[PDB]
């Protein structure tokens, strides 16, 4: 019986939880009334918060079921650990420990390694396990290069391009993005930026797309600079330089239909394309599709040498 610790940033399960989620992200400070209202507005804008938290649940559940289905050596038990939403990462480890689990494999629902989004989760998780004792966690650190994951996006892209009208297919620009982070991660030699660039190349060459670019999105609002250029500005600058008739957005850094994709892409990036008279394209996110789950299953099994 092995533990399967699945971690992610987290999304509120109920609208009544939006505020605390914000506080947690703001590290103890409740958001300003307007600031809070502006987040609530965005969730409504995309159809409600309700569906979002369910996707992460289905991903972990399906991953557990598939891993236990494709091989008979190990029986996995999934535990969700989130950064800003209960069950928190430390709560999930505590529960694995309480349940008697002595060995566990963890994986973050973000393909690129970064200090802020993968290393900090693994660290928090392992430190809690050590404090409890008798629980050893083996952590997946990056999987953006897993061929089945790359293939997933390559196929979604080939399809989008093959469904475009003639004019666009010859004047389209592919934008591969991930969640931006403070530039100070460089102080730690964080390869996050490099992994994104490689992720973009792998997908572009796989789909046979030659015109593509790398951008960042969803940066937080702090006094420090964040990884740029932002997808919105990148789209404008690229249009100004070649007048592309279409932009295809691949938020490879994200795995589900969350706020960053449904809003920051489907709304804010479409605002830019609409403004410049270009079509907007954004292939389906992995969510809990079997093709994606099989990719994660292979990633976990490989980490275990199986
Ligand atoms: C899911 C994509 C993502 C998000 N944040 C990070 C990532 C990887 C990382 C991060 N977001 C960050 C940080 C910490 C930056 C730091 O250490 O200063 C990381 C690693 C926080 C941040 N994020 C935001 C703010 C305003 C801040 C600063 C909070 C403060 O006032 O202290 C904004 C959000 C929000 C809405 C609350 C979301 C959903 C969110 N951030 C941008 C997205
Ligand atoms: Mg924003």
């Amino acid at each position: 019986k092995m533990g399967l610790l699945v971690m992610a940033y987290g999304t509120p399960y109920k609208e009544e939880d939006i505020e605390r989620y914000y506080t947690h992200i703001r590290r103890g400070r409740k958001p300003e009334p307007e600031m809070l209202q502006d987040l609530k507005d965005r969730y409504e804008a995309i159809g409600g918060i309700s569906p979002l938290a369910q996707i992460t649940e289905q991903q972990a559940h399906n991953l557990e079921q598939h891993l236990n289905e494709i091989q008979d050596e190990i029986t996995f038990k999934a535990y969700i650990g989130l950064k800003h939403i209960e069950p928190f990462i430390e709560d999930a480890v505590a529960e694995m420990h309480k349940d008697g689990i002595t060995e566990a494999v963890s994986i973050v629902l973000a393909p690129h390694f970064s200090t802020f989004s993968v290393q900090s989760y693994n660290k928090r998780a392992k430190e809690e396990a050590e404090k409890l004792g008798g629980l050893t966690i083996t952590s997946v650190e990056s999987w953006y290069d897993e061929p089945k994951f790359v293939t997933y996006w390559v196929d979604r892209v080939k399809e989008t391009y093959a469904s475009m009208p003639e004019d666009e297919r010859e004047n389209a620009m592919l934008i591969v993005s991930a969640a931006s982070l403070p530039e100070k991660i460089k102080e730690f030699g964080d390869p996050y930026p490099d992994q994104l660039h490689e992720s973009a190349k792998l997908i572009a060459e796989g789909a046979g797309v030659s015109e593509y670019a790398v951008g960042w999105q969803s940066e937080g609002n702090t006094p420090d600079p964040w990884l740029g250029p932002d997808v919105q500005d990148l789209t404008r600058d690229l249009f100004e330089q070649k007048g592309y008739q279409a932009f295809v957005y691949v938020p490879v850094g994200f795995v589900a239909d969350h706020l960053e994709v449904l809003y920051d892409n489907d709304y804010e990036c479409k605002v830019v394309t609409d403004d410049i008279g270009a079509s907007y394209y954004r292939p389906e996110m992995p969510n809990a599709k079997p093709e994606f789950i099989d990719a994660l299953a292979t990633v976990v099994l490989k980490k275990l040498g199986r």
